């Protein structure tokens, strides 16, 4: 079960959702970022650095955003058939973690876009368009991992695809 200070990681950012990696850390799903801004979180982007690639956006910060949170490992995808949870939030407030069994990772064009993302199998409840940016995650022995961000779901809502890092 994830515990308070997990979920606080997951943040509402532009059209969707990004999470608390570290302090200093934040990923999200390239196609949420908000276009035409000057500052993210209040930070000028000249003050950040901003690695993105196949709809895995990150961003690292130069002073400490979420002094409140330790660091968490970020794998370059989860491993393939580990469970991992999806911790949507949604606007109402409602927190939904989603079991989902991940599957094999590939690049996709989805829409058009290049997704370096992995697919999975959920495990009714299933994911909307607002979603997207939320953390999967799971516990690796006594700590918790994340491995993508959540990026898209086919038209039954049974697969879905996390965006992850290169």
């Amino acid at each position: 079960h994830a515990p308070p200070t997990l979920w606080s990681r997951v943040t509402k950012f532009g059209s969707g959702w990004g999470f608390w990696v570290s302090p200093t850390v934040f990923i999200t799903t390239t196609h949420v970022v908000p276009t035409g801004v000057k500052e993210f979180f209040g930070e000028p982007l000249s003050s950040i650095a901003i690695h993105q690639a196949g709809e895995f956006t990150q961003f690292r910060f130069s002073k400490k955003m979420r002094p409140d949170l330790t660091g968490m490992v970020l794998e370059e995808g989860c491993p393939e058939g580990t469970v991992c949870s999806v911790l949507i939030k949604r606007d109402s407030g409602e927190l939904l973690p989603l079991a989902v069994r991940m599957g094999a990772i590939a690049s996709m064009r989805i829409q058009g876009r290049l997704v370096h993302g992995q697919s999975g199998m959920l495990l009714d409840l299933g994911t909307i368009p607002g979603d997207c940016g939320a953390p999967y995650v799971h516990k690796r022995g006594n700590d918790w991992v994340v491995c993508g961000v959540h990026a898209a779901a086919t038209k039954s809502g049974n697969t879905v695809v996390c965006a992850v890092q290169a």
